[PDB]
């Protein structure tokens, strides 16, 4: 049987070879074996002890070789994981996603989720945000959407086509689609080290109709490989890879941000958006419950305005501006700002989110 | 509590760094943490699953970094395992051991044990062989579970040959037995056997290794673990942890680091293929050792492959013991040991000794 401990062992030995003898398609086939093996051991017997040993061995070996940081390997690992995912089937406005890899050791405000909601109230944009709950961070995108008043377990591959028509904003919670990421959930906790799984999230979008996306990465080293990976997983999707120089998987509200355009490169600074810089310690997460209240009451209610130099508001506005600019095919950042500001203060941003919470409520 | 998953993880993280940050002393501490975690292993628990996940990860990462093939790491690994062994206590002739790492993928005749027994028939030599080999000495009429740290001191005074079965001393190696099976890849544990001798009085030893690459680092490791032991590391170019009966063998001489080469021609023997020197299993290997080799049925000149193979390995051990490289003289003493009946008397005395325990 190809779906065996013996087949996984043979893949691990190719990683122990000098130099490593494991191809990108080998990685794909190895991950399917792992996902098969882990789906079947629902116990604390010797078989699950043996399987956990070989899965740990393989993933650790992979991490040490650093082959899991090459575009073609990341691309193939995403493909293998998607084979245990529930994909959304639709019938054929710019549709965008905005999502970071996480793993930057920052506990910043949930700015991707927040920028997705504000973008979704601009005319001609539709936002289909895919995301998860927090691993290393204090507040995740998925933690925020739940405290925002939405029952995310009602949103699945069978219910997204119902929501699709009359929503400018949608949020898809990763673990209700990706049963494969669920199978490796326990062993990832036990390993306590980063593996190939830590960078796959942004590339598991289960809706093929997304046209453009901003993908945040935690390192400069990874960004160019992640740019190439996104080309392979999302062919003919126009996409930004962003890296904040402070070490942030988002457009940084302090110092500069590099953007990989798919390889084209350009730099961003808050001043290009006509905003003051703000320390990350002023843009912190206040936990998911208080984050819901900051987003809903301070930002979405229009309590603060452009020019108030309110850090979190500025931070959400800038990241919204970049999503707009991407959607229109220009780099007029101060125009993106104006369009983001109008989405808040018109009430469009908050209505877009409320229509989503209501549409999910009626399932 | 230092002996925890959190401490082991902190060691794994140093191995993932660029470049690695795990010291040889760090490896010594990680091995004590692994040995602790494994023996206190709550069966059927999520905790068990997690421990095995972390131990597998650390050993795999250590293997991929190749730090487990560096002298100082091998030596610190052996010392960590030895903290869990029974050690033999002896008060106050050259005392030798001969043992390979295994892992050469060969299934040749048990020549280490055979040469140990023949060498123990030569005057001025005492042989305290340590190994895992262990089936052959068992089928020779020998109760190996009566040979332990408590009985070895009684056997010592009046035996020229002794055999110590590793798993009756090295309780540490027992704790990692199961994760080693599950792993199915080589780890640091694969090369520790020769460096866990429980008797500190052993003066000189031949340690065979499976690879040319490991050999030089294994020589330096032996020097760290066995300081003021005169030692030969040996590698058969065919890929053998023994002096090869076919082609060349390289020897790393650590004498308190020198390198020379051996060939059967230098012992006055013909070459033989490994196919012609195969193991017939432990039962028949004992019939062959006792009834054919030790009984004197074969002679220097018959070109009998297994006999030549044993004779050449005894001669290297004799020369090491004597502080010279007169290989042909070593063959003379080996041939004398067999045909005087001294080699067989040495084994018989050990077998009867163990029976009296
Ligand atoms: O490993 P961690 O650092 O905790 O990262 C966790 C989350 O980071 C990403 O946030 P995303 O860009 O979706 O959302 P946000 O900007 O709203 O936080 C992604 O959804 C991960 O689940
Ligand atoms: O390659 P493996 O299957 O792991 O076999 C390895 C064995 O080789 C060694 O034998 P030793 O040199 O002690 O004695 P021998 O020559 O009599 O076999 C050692 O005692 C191991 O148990
Ligand atoms: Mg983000
Ligand atoms: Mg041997």
């Amino acid at each position: 049987h190809h779906m065996s401990e013996a087949t996984l062992l043979s893949y691990t030995k190719k990683l122990l070879a000098s130099p490593p003898q494991l191809s990108s398609t080998d990685l794909h086939d190895a991950l399917l074996v792992i996902l098969s093996l882990l789906q079947k051991c629902d116990t604390n017997s010797d078989e699950s002890l043996s399987i956990y040993t070989k899965v740990s061995s393989f993933l650790t070996a992979l991490r040490v070789t650093k082959l899991d940081h090459k575009a073609e390997y990341i691309a193939e690992a995403a493909k293998a994981v998607l084979r245990h995912s529930d994909l959304v089937d639709l019938p054929l406005p710019v549709i965008l996603d905005i999502v970071g890899t996480g793993g930057d050791g920052q506990n910043t405000f949930n700015v991707s989720t927040s920028a997705a909601i504000v973008a979704s109230g601009i005319q001609g944009l539709k936002i289909c945000k895919h995301g998860g709950k927090a691993s290393t961070s204090n507040s995740g995108a998925g933690d925020l959407i739940g405290t925002l008043g939405c029952d995310m377990f009602k949103v699945n591959s069978s219910t997204v086509p119902k929501l699709w028509p009359d929503n400018t904003f949608m949020f898809l919670l990763a673990p209700f689609f990706h049963h494969g990421m669920g199978h490796v959930s326990k062993i990832r906790k036990f390993l306590g080290i980063p593996t190939v799984f830590n960078v796959l999230g942004p590339l598991l979008h289960p809706v093929s109709h997304v046209n453009k996306r901003i993908l945040g990465v935690y390192s400069k080293e990874l960004a160019p490989e992640y740019a190439k990976a996104a080309a392979l997983v999302y062919p003919g999707s126009e996409t930004f890879i962003v890296w904040g120089h402070v070490g942030l998987d988002e457009v940084s509200p302090i110092g500069k941000t590099t953007v990989w355009h798919i390889l084209k490169t350009f730099q961003l600074e808050p001043s290009m958006f006509g905003l003051e810089e703000h320390e990350l310690s002023k843009c912190a997460s206040y936990g998911p419950k208080e984050n819901a209240r900051i987003l809903k009451e301070e930002v979405l209610s229009g309590k603060y305005h452009l020019g108030d130099n309110n850090p979190i508001y500025d931070y959400i506005l800038m990241n919204t501006a970049v999503l707009y600019c991407l959607s229109q095919g220009h780099q007029n950042w101060k125009e993106g700002i104006i369009k983001a500001e109008e989405s808040i203060h018109s009430g469009n941003a908050l209505r877009s989110l409320e229509h989503f919470i209501d549409s999910v409520s009626s399932l």
